[PDB]
């Protein structure tokens, strides 16, 4: 058996939604197919992957460096010790051959996208959902019954006012989510507080509301927002300052004693480790948001999780950015704290399996092989169409 | 006046040379032309740029994200206050619009390459060498008369032995360089020590030799090499450990009191700042090697230089990676410590102006408009050919 070919294509997820840092008018993502010669249920096993919103597609990197490099390897060199499934670890090593250290951006997305497809294929060859594969290999067969999820939206948009924002959040609550997340930092403080007030009329307690500044604030603005946010008792205050300005987050923690979250824009275990060492994150109350699809994949994510354990952090503090089924499987299989979900934005690259409802903030995973792409009609149609695998 | 078009192409700089981390068998770089409608000396002013070795080309990024952004901007919005030259700062802002923070790799190379071409064009429109434009605008008209340069090579290569390494270093010294740099960490310690011994027979004092581990060592290996290197009194010990593992460098500095150098693989002012805060680098003796062509260009490099001043570091501690004329101009115009040079590797993307000799480790800059590409016959022929401007 072998990987026969790897295909890539670029998809559009463009719209005029905006956070404090960017708008999404040009936003794209990569989709990948890892085609094998293994037969399951009368058809070839093909693994699929895509990268999360916000970083754009990485098709250039995929086609110029990573796909050729992986496809020039001897095919047996990519197999596990049984000879009857792929080895994501050998594949990762091949992908990263002749890559210099540092510079963890863009190529991190290319590798993350291939890694997703590789794990999808491995689980399909094994005949199990990915969470089951991961629980069996890494957690002694113990998987979570379900995963904590929150609904992320609350973007700025032309003409969107507090009534529309309330309607949005009510629609998330009606779909089973308890906790929601909104953007802040893209309007004057008083206007953001009025937006927060409006959402709380819908969701009740601050316990049910997260806010995300998308890394836009300098220290003075981060502290000023913090002081204004304190009375609301929000579930978390996310990415106040630049994702790499570790000293800024450490100073902010001296002034804001309620939970904070960051890390979606750190794309390696090295960068994650620097956050842990230098960022003043607090293991009993803060949250880490690393996204494997943007960060060289699950093979790299396991190094990050090992580093967290060695530095006194629980995996239960990790709630990945990105809203994807790959993270959902990792959460239940490796015991993360939960997963972000997008009920509205970035269609069709959002949501989990069709027909499996979120119930008071928790969702179960389908007993279907792989990551679960085939259980999302619209997304699967879009991906197989783009990649020519119908 | 305006930018009429921006062109890009990929060049090969492939060979089987190797350092401790990678070999260069698939190495590429981007070349860019920024075509204006300004006439100087009877022809269109065209600015040129290329990115340094080691990070590969970024053609996909250039074509899919960055060039379309500039080319969709209102032409007047890219000009400076006078209306008769380009504004690299407005251009940089346009290039980075809708880019999320963190993730400083690959896109840093795309932007660095366009920025080089932009400054080349600006200096040509002003009619002066770039170092003169920079000295006048940023240093009250004071430029260095010349720049300190060292010869970087000493790569591993199949069949290459100590005799060939000696011949190499002799040829650098014969071309006017006093100090040379070689690679270490790609062979057992004893074999590297024999290589170092062989080179010192050519260059004499350790004062004339740098060694570069290309980020390959864990802390134990970094310390062990340090202990073995101490008796030689080397000019610097470069990039012992992972470029992002700041705590490792800080620990190493407790064990190795002689000069060390790092930073070529940090591609933003944020990442540079983290090295300065957390890496235990010593402003009195250590060296910083940030490369603008890989790091979103000179506009971003100015932010890094401002950060260094605020943090008690002199610009004289900065000696850029990459061997290019862009850095040569920055060095003289903004008062850096020197520039890396490549007399053998990465042809034709190496060396400075034809016909201007290095003399005991110092080189002057030509009084010619722009960065100086046209003064390098082979490089300019190659670039103009690739970009369709010949
Ligand atoms: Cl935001
Ligand atoms: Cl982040
Ligand atoms: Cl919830
Ligand atoms: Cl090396
Ligand atoms: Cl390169
Ligand atoms: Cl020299
Ligand atoms: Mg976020
Ligand atoms: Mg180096």
């Amino acid at each position: 058996m072998r990987i026969v070919e790897i295909r890539e294509q670029t998809a559009g997820i463009k719209s005029d939604i905006a956070n404090a840092f960017i708008d999404f008018s040009q936003m794209t993502c990569s989709v990948v197919a890892v085609v094998t010669d293994v037969v399951r249920d009368g058809k070839p096993v093909i693994g699929y992957g895509f990268n999360s919103n916000g970083r754009y597609a990485a098709g250039g990197l995929l086609r110029e460096r990573f796909i050729p490099r992986l496809m020039s390897a001897a095919p047996d060199s990519l197999l596990d010790e049984t000879g009857e499934n792929l080895d994501p670890f050998r594949i990762w090593t091949r992908l990263m051959t002749n890559e210099k250290p540092g510079g963890h951006g863009e190529r991190s997305v290319a590798v993350g996208t291939i890694d997703m497809a590789v794990w999808d294929a491995v689980a399909k060859i094994a005949g199990v959902p990915l969470y089951r594969l991961l629980a069996d290999r890494f957690r002694g067969g113990v998987a979570d019954d379900g995963v904590w999820v929150y609904a992320a939206g609350g973007y700025y948009y032309p003409g969107k006012d507090v009534k529309a924002l309330q309607d949005e959040m009510r629609s998330y609550r009606d779909r089973g989510y308890r906790v929601v997340k909104m953007k802040i930092g893209g309007a004057p403080l008083a206007e953001d507080l009025r937006r927060i007030d409006a959402v709380l009329e819908v969701v009740g307690s601050g316990d049910n509301l997260c806010v995300d500044a998308n890394g836009r604030f300098d220290i003075d603005t981060a502290i000023a927002y913090g002081e204004a946010l304190k009375p609301y008792g929000l579930f978390w205050y996310e990415e106040a300052g630049d994702p790499l300005d570790y000293a800024l987050q450490a100073e902010l923690a001296k002034h804001y004693d309620r939970p904070m979250a960051t890390g979606e824009n750190l794309f390696s275990h090295q960068d994650a480790r620097n956050l842990i060492r230098h960022g003043g994150m607090r293991p009993d109350r803060d949250w880490l948001q690393f996204d494997c699809a943007l960060s060289y994949g699950l093979v790299e994510y396991l190094r990050t999780l090992d580093m967290l354990k060695e530095n006194g952090w629980s995996s239960r503090r990790v709630v990945p950015h990105g809203g994807h089924q790959m993270s959902l499987n990792i959460a239940a299989g490796l015991h993360l704290g939960g997963n972000e979900s997008y009920p509205d934005v970035f269609k069709p690259f959002c949501g989990f399996a069709d027909g499996i409802a979120v119930e008071d903030g928790r969702v179960r995973l389908p007993d279907l092989p792989g990551v679960g792409f085939e259980a999302k009609s619209e997304l699967f149609a879009t991906m197989s169409g783009l990649l020519g695998t119908r």
